[PDB]
């Protein structure tokens, strides 16, 4: 679902790492494939249109138009108003021609939930607040969406970001604790979600699986660096 995806990138946030690439299109792209995993064609898909496009780059104001969102199932539309899960483009701005793109992933009152990456610079997911009433006067578009491959490992990982949280299920929704930088942990089992994150897993004291999440993956392998270091 959409709700299973916006969690995913919710947990991004604070990892202070790169998804991608680390620009704001790898996290739009990721969270696309996440929702359309199957899609042929697409900015997920790695395939849109040449009609602009032009120099072969991305540019972040037309992602809306020069993707076939259309034949995965999302709307595109210039009006408005946001809801949550939403793809926004935003028009150029000072010192940036191909102008911003980000993750709508709430709408409370007239507060927008944004997350992106490579707002500042900052080539790294972030969630920011802002007002509705303000955002729309920068919006190019509101574009409106519609396995797993495990392993036996026995290693050690060293945690290389803040805190990483503890799960009970590899998916981004019960934490039982968290693990700080530095730290180290013995694991027997690796998950690598086709779209999604690299899960280490081990069997915790009170006898049961514990869970942690390690990185980024899109189409099968890492999309970003990892959260850890691993011997
Ligand atoms: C522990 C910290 N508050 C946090 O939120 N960390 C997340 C991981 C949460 C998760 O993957 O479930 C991260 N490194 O981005
Ligand atoms: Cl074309
Ligand atoms: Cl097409």
């Amino acid at each position: 679902t959409v709700n299973e995806a916006l969690n995913n990138v919710r947990a991004q946030v604070g990892s202070g790492v790169s998804v991608g690439n680390g620009e704001c299109y790898a996290l739009a792209s990721w969270y696309e494939r996440m929702i359309s995993p199957d899609a042929t064609v697409g900015l997920g898909a790695g395939v849109g249109w040449v009609s602009g496009a032009t120099g072969d780059t991305i540019s972040a104001k037309n992602i809306g138009s020069s993707y076939n969102w259309q034949a995965n199932g999302w709307t595109v539309s210039t009006s408005g108003p946001f809801q949550a899960g939403q793809i926004v483009t935003l028009g150029a701005t000072s010192g940036n021609p191909y102008g911003h793109v980000v993750i709508v992933e709430a709408v409370d009152g007239d507060r927008l939930t944004i997350l992106e990456q490579n707002y500042g610079g900052k080539r790294y997911p972030t969630r920011n607040y802002y007002s509705a009433a303000s955002y729309r006067q920068q919006v190019v578009h509101y574009i409106t969406p519609p396995g797993a491959r495990t392993y036996r490992e026995t290693g050690t990982m060293s945690v290389t970001v803040d805190a990483i949280n503890i799960r009970r299920a590899p998916n981004t929704s019960q934490i039982v604790a968290t693990y700080k930088r530095g730290e180290s942990f013995d694991y027997d089992t690796v998950i690598i979600d086709t779209n999604g994150y690299v899960w280490v897993s081990y069997i915790g004291s009170s006898g049961i699986r514990n869970y942690v999440a390690t990185g980024a993956t899109k189409d099968g392998k890492r999309y970003g660096d990892a959260w850890g270091t691993f011997k």
